[PDB]
């Protein structure tokens, strides 16, 4: 029995995302109940990736898992959700979570020990400092600074270069970066790299446009940071063009339909000699911790989605000395 | 606290594979217990395939598994297990599958249930019917039939063509050949594939030798048949070099290091649009049932190695109406 409703999350602050910034999240939770047993899932709609309450909630409509007799079934019926549909990944991503989170708990083991992973490697997860006034930017740096091991900036935009001179005036953490196909000059890009390394950056997501594969493969072969895609891929089937294009990939659930797709991305990228990330939306704990179960197999992490909210329907996932930390309870590992 | 010990498989009749024909197998038994609860494993060593009960052996004693106190960790001990050499994939294989077996039997869960896998879509499985005189041929042939749903035959040989007829004269069953990289040349081979697709054949396995990958593209790519990879590929790191030159690959626990990398292989494969097989050596049903239990994500299966022997130590997967059937005991699904 699978039940859904709507649940918009609340944003302490505004959150920005290239030209496009919000207070609030456009977000439906999901419910799996099998003989008393009950797996949360969840789909966050950021507005900008084409998903809304009315297209989630309609997707779910759709999905018949009454006829399903057995939850471990997870291959023959996520097939079968798939197909409901060309894409609506969010909602899908959702059904994906509730059951794992159900067949976890029928196991009476957390994903991250089902997928035979060593809960002690989980990363450090990044955490971002806004675009705002000098003032502002160096404040937030401060109050934050000593509960994270790196944050992330986001550039790509006006001033970038400032930016990182007002934050790194403040303290010495490594910085991630996301330009967000934000540079579309080639010879630009690998100059503000160099400049980045400089200056203490660690990581470099999308810094082009995913048009210009080619001009991406010729950054990353000279680039002395590793550089992540992200807007280049959606699903499984996006993986394998990147080979030799990128160092690495960034999964995220509400993008490829949810955790058995995910690991099965981290276990391509890897064969591949690719290095991969996880990232999130803005999403409750029930979303991040699903993620997290996974994050002992990547390089970096920004898993702080929650944070971000005030409506936090679970406890899961906690973020102790900067790094993520997972509980020992059962499927996705939250409380509701 | 691992053990093991030399258990040499007798084989009920002489088996030959290519020129190199035997009635006996080397094989080594191993056992990993943890609080009371025992995962057996196994290692299959064919002589011509490089390693022998001394390797195997020696191998093992190098094998710390006391420094682990979680056999969760599969991963992290799997990976530690990997680095102790370059090779030695059947020794490897044989802790793999003890400790999948470990793991599931705390779990309470077959593998292929773990896996999220629908039991009922195992395949059949191939049995072999061997090179001899016409009347033995046919003879073997007819009593067999009733029990498979399909057969295999090994060609690559001199009498490739009256064999197949021989056996058609006989049975209308469909039949899956391995020609062991016996032809050299490729048009040969395509007109061979024509002929053997007019007699029945469903599927061709490396029909060249694996340092002529070229002409073994140029050969599926006008093929009306599936070809799968062999002696093609070992390992996951072997895959990839494949994709576009094979319809599919071959997985072989005593060749991948196990189910761990088998999985991945068969998530690689499919990632990649290649179709997947499994086969085995003559093995106890113990790593007959590991294999067994992804059987469900294969479109071929020749897992009748422990049909071969006299002196199976397990009571796992069946064949019934020809298809290969996984019970419901946790773990590899074996019974000492
Ligand atoms: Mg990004
Ligand atoms: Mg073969």
């Amino acid at each position: 029995k699978m039940t859904f409703f709507p649940y918009e999350l609340k944003l302490r602050h505004v959150f920005t995302v290239a030209t496009y910034s919000r207070t609030t999240t456009p977000d439906v939770q999901v419910e799996i109940e099998y003989e008393g047993v009950t797996g949360y899932g969840e789909a966050s709609m950021p507005p900008y990736l084409g998903e809304t309450v009315e297209s989630v909630m309609n997707f779910l409509k759709k999905v018949n898992l009454e006829q399903f007799s057995d939850p471990f079934q997870l291959e023959d019926i996520l097939s079968y959700v798939d197909s409901l549909s060309p894409k609506d990944t969010a909602a899908k991503a959702a059904v994906d979570i509730a059951l794992h989170d159900l067949v976890g708990k029928l196991l009476g083991a957390p994903w991250y020990k089902i997928w035979g992973l060593n809960k002690e490697k989980t990363p450090s997860t990044t955490f971002t400092i806004g675009i705002d006034t000098p003032d502002v930017v160096r404040a937030k740096t401060k109050e934050c600074a000593g509960l994270f091991n790196i944050l992330k900036v986001k550039l790509g935009r006006d001033n970038d270069k400032e930016m990182i001179e007002t934050i790194r005036s403040v303290t010495d953490l490594p910085i991630a970066v996301d330009a967000n196909q934000g540079w579309k000059d080639r010879q630009y890009a690998l100059d503000m790299i160099h400049w980045l390394k400089e200056k203490g950056i660690v990581m470099i997501e999308q810094p082009m446009p995913k048009e210009q594969l080619d001009d991406i493969a010729w950054v990353t072969q000279q680039s002395p940071l590793p550089v992540f895609a992200d807007e280049s891929l959606q699903r499984l089937g996006d993986v394998a063009a990147l080979k030799g294009a990128f160092t690495g990939i960034n999964i995220k659930l509400m993008k490829c339909t949810g955790m058995r797709e995910a690991w099965k991305m981290v276990t391509l990228a890897h064969a591949l000699g690719m290095r991969v990330m996880v990232g999130c939306m803005t999403e409750t704990s029930c979303a991040i911790s699903a993620a997290s179960q996974f994050s002992p197999a990547v390089d970096f992490a920004d898993l702080d989605g929650n944070l971000l909210i005030s409506n936090d329907r679970f406890k899961g996932v906690e973020v102790v000395n900067g790094k993520i930390t997972l509980n020992d309870l059962p499927g996705i590992g939250v409380m509701k």
